């Protein structure tokens, strides 16, 4: 079925061993640093589940490298746009991750400069939606600037429950160097956080991209019209209602471009 | 040999028919955009060879779509950082391209806001090299904002002679939706642009990324330490010095991450 195909392509298991998943994903981070001579990692810590998980895995990886006599560091970075309404949760995430370094970059003045220039040049105010994608891409710029200045790789938090819907900004939070969470469903990420001892508030809250000025903290499920339990059931190979398979297979097909390098005439996937 | 592998991976031909390259690449643009249902294309026009070529191909594609009774448009956009020293060549490129629409977005206030915030937040001056990548990524943001507002796809200008060296900013000018120039060597692209009727001032224009404040208009060759005709010889399967081949093969491996989606543990290309 298409469901089986999507599961295979997104690397999803129906059942996991959380300890082994953690080992595999920390080992990946370590191996990628060994092979490339990298100095460590940078990651935006939002106060949401995914960045909490990826941040703790990163911290464990750099600690393990150092325990082996090597050199590595992790910079966690707060990236509010002005006042972030769930700053408290982001601080709690930092308290749990216990990163080597905890930095901050408020993206609002950059986003405002851009938005104001856009109207000055075109006569048009950006739509809230398009401004939201400017925010996500500005966060990419901020992380790549810290990584470039400090000699580090940019982690991304994409996982299977965002990949299937294409629920990320292309060259925004989609723009990263390496991905410790690939293949995990949303529920599976919660299981890994539990194994790691995370505070439950960080995985009980609603997932949100929090990109819109007019609809702040909008839940992903509100935007998508599909819940993470539906997504996860699909991705874990459960026998789900036909409405879920219809919705997800359409979104997956429509967003393939986000999961491929830019298309050329030599590629066949898009035809 | 590794040369054969790279030539194949980058879709390079040893010999081309310039007129049919033009036909094929225009047709790619037509076929792709129609598949997506997008209204057309946006592209940053720097004055340089690659964007002049890709821009003219785009304009031909949209004109062909309209000739067959469809709807399509091309927005060419100037993206200076303040005063661009070779603005005159960019204006000449626009004159040659004859784009449907001609827009401008000056990135300087955005880049200055970012840079000033970086120093405020970190206590660290953003360095010229890292600021240059901020400029390239701000250009990406600008093109995606126009594209999102106007319903267009973002063209990229990557070609084999930049691809092999990774001579583009990751998620800057590398960030695009589709690539009409894939597989062309530098001199092959020049042949297309000449066949399209461009003046020598455009098709023999010295390549530059022009990203640095301390070294404006630096030529690519100054930065790379190798010239485009050596790169082109390698890519086209000619004999080159051990000097050239060792250097290009090492750089190709070191920059594979720029030619792949973000790495996960399920990928092996980095090993
Ligand atoms: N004024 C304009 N007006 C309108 N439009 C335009 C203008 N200017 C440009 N345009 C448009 O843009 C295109 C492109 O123009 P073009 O061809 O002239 O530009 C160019 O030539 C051009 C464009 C931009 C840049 N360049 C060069 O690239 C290098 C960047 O590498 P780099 O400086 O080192 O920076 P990077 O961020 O790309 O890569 C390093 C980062 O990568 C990650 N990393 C590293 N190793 C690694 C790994 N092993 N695994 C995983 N990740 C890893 C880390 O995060 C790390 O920090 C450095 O050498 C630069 O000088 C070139 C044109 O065709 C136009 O369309
Ligand atoms: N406050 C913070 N502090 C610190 N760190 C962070 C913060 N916030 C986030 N972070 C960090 O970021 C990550 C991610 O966080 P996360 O998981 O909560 O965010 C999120 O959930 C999140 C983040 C960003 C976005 N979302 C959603 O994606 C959609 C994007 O619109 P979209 O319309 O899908 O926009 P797009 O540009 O991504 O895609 C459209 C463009 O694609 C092109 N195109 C289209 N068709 C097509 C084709 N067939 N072929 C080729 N190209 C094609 C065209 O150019 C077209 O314009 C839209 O629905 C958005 O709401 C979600 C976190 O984990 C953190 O690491
Ligand atoms: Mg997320
Ligand atoms: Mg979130
Ligand atoms: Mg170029
Ligand atoms: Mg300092
Ligand atoms: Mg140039």
């Amino acid at each position: 079925s298409m469901q089986e195909k999507i599961m295979r392509e997104l690397h999803v298991k129906p059942s996991i061993d959380p300890k082994q998943e953690i080992e595999d994903r920390v080992n990946f981070l370590k191996q990628y640093v060994k092979k490339t001579g990298a100095k460590g990692f940078v990651l935006g810590i939002s106060g949401g589940q995914d960045s909490t998980l990826a941040g703790r895995l990163a911290q464990l990886a750099v600690e393990s490298i150092r325990e082996e006599g090597g050199d590595a560091q992790f910079i966690a970075v707060r990236l509010p746009h002005g006042t972030q309404q769930d700053e408290d949760d982001a601080q709690l995430a930092l308290k749990f991750i216990k990163p080597d370094k905890s930095w901050k970059f408020d993206i609002k003045s950059t986003v405002s400069a851009f938005s104001d220039q856009y109207q000055q040049e075109t006569g048009d105010q950006l739509t809230d939606f398009n401004k939201g994608n400017v925010k996500a891409r500005t966060r990419m710029i901020a992380q790549y600037a810290i990584g470039g200045q400090e000699g580090l790789l940019v982690l991304g938090t994409d996982h299977a429950a965002e990949a299937v819907t294409g629920f990320f900004t292309k060259y925004g939070d989609g723009g990263a160097d390496l991905l410790p969470l690939t293949g995990l469903t949303k529920r599976q990420g919660r299981t890994l956080l539990k194994e790691l001892g995370a505070p439950e508030r960080l995985y009980l809250k609603e997932p949100t991209a929090d990109l819109l000025d007019e609809k702040p903290q909008q839940s992903d499920e509100t935007e998508l019209g599909i819940s993470y339990d539906e997504i996860d059931d699909y991705l874990e190979g459960k026998e789900v209602s036909a409405k879920v398979s219809e919705a997800l297979e359409k979104r997956y097909s429509m967003t393939e471009h986000k999961r491929q390098v830019p298309a050329s005439m030599f590629d066949d996937w898009w035809k």
